């Protein structure tokens, strides 16, 4: 298992990103309230 990364951090499964930030197309972290 690999760690979390933080706000606009690459999110290549396994990677994940930690909440509430959430994982786009752009496999990447961004919160859900930011406006994509």
């Amino acid at each position: 298992d690999f760690p979390l990364s933080k706000e606009y951090e690459s999110c290549v499964r396994p990677r994940k990103c930690k909440p509430p930030l959430k994982c786009n197309k752009a496999q990447i972290c961004v919160d859900p309230n930011k406006g994509w």
